[PDB]
Parts: structure tokens; sequence; C-alpha cells
């Protein structure tokens, strides 16, 4: 029994509920809290500079630092950093942005990260600004992450799609 309130379960371990991830994170405080992030850990806009923004830029300087230590991530890797004033972790994943021509086969690699945190507050990877499909987002993450995953989906009309439209 955890903390989380209020999201449909759409299997034995994927939940969802439309949710401000930030709002959500700062209210529940979870262990990890997913970002979208780039493979530069630059956090401007989307979810990551969300994010980045309820930690007064924290999360930025702190990324900064990794960056300059150990250089970018792949595309469909992570890295887990703190998680601020949200959660005790950040596990910052790096979804295919289909804007910048990376391979949408991607998508399951970053979700696999997804499997090494038995719970995580997340959104949908490569949906909003990476420009990738949010159903076939959510049919990726069902497919792949066996771990528990609370989604949370800031677009109402997007959230009531996904759950209409789930096989
Ligand atoms: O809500 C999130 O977490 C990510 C997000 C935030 C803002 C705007 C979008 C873009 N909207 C959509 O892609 C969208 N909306 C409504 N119906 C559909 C049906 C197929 S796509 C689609 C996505």
């Amino acid at each position: 029994v955890n903390s989380f309130s209020g999201y449909l379960k759409l299997t034995d371990n994927v939940y969802i509920k439309n949710a401000d991830i930030v709002e959500e994170a700062k209210k529940v405080k979870p262990t990890v809290v997913v970002n979208a992030a780039n493979v530069y850990l630059k956090h401007g806009g989307g979810v990551a500079g969300a994010l980045n923004k309820a930690t007064n830029n924290a999360m930025q300087v702190e990324s900064d630092d990794y960056i300059a230590t150990n250089g970018p991530l792949k595309v469909g890797g992570s890295c887990v950093l703190s998680g601020h004033n949200l959660a005790k972790h950040c596990l910052h994943v790096v979804g295919p942005n289909v804007n910048k021509g990376e391979d949408i086969q991607l998508l399951k690699s970053a979700y696999e990260n997804f499997n090494q945190h038995e719970v995580l507050l997340a959104p949908l990877l490569s949906a909003g600004i990476f420009g990738a499909d949010p159903i076939h987002s959510l049919r990726v993450c069902v497919d792949t992450v066996r771990t528990n995953v609370y989604l949370a989906v800031f677009d109402k009309n997007l959230y009531d799609k996904l759950v209409s439209s789930f096989l």
C-alpha cells in the first residue's frame, strides 16, 4: 500500500491519471519521479522545464555538473539524480524526439530503464513536445515496464482518449 490516489488501473502494474506531474510529485513526494529528459539534460520545456522550475533551477545545476563529468546520455538511456523537493530521486530518461528524426524503436529501450525501479511516477515518454504518438507510447509502456508505474497525463482530452482507446 503506497500513497498514490485517484488513478485508473490499466494493467497489473500500470496506472494512469489526468494530472500535472509537478503537482503530483509535490503532493506524493514519491521515491522516483521520471523526467522526460534530452541527452544534454537541458530542462527547457515540457515536463523537464516544469520539473526544473519547481526545483528553483537546482535540477539544472545538478544536471550541468553531471554532464560536465560524464558527457551526454544516449537516446534511450537514463541517469539517476536527486529528486530535490519533488521526490527522493529523479530518473532522467531520454525518449526519442521524433522532431529530431530519432528512431521511435528507441522508445522501448527508454521504457526499459523503468524496470530498475520498483515504483515510479512518470510521464508518457516521447509524448508532448517530443512529437511521438501518445497512444503508441502508452502501448509500449504497458508492453515493456514490469514495475509499478503511475502515469500522469497533463492534457485532459488526451487522458480521455488514452483511456477510451486502451486495449
Ligand atoms: O498530456 C500529456 O501528458 C502530453 C501532452 C501535453 C500537451 C499536449 C499534447 C498534445 N496532444 C495530443 O497529442 C493529443 N491530444 C488529444 N487527443 C489526441 C489523440 C492522439 S494524440 C492526441 C500532449
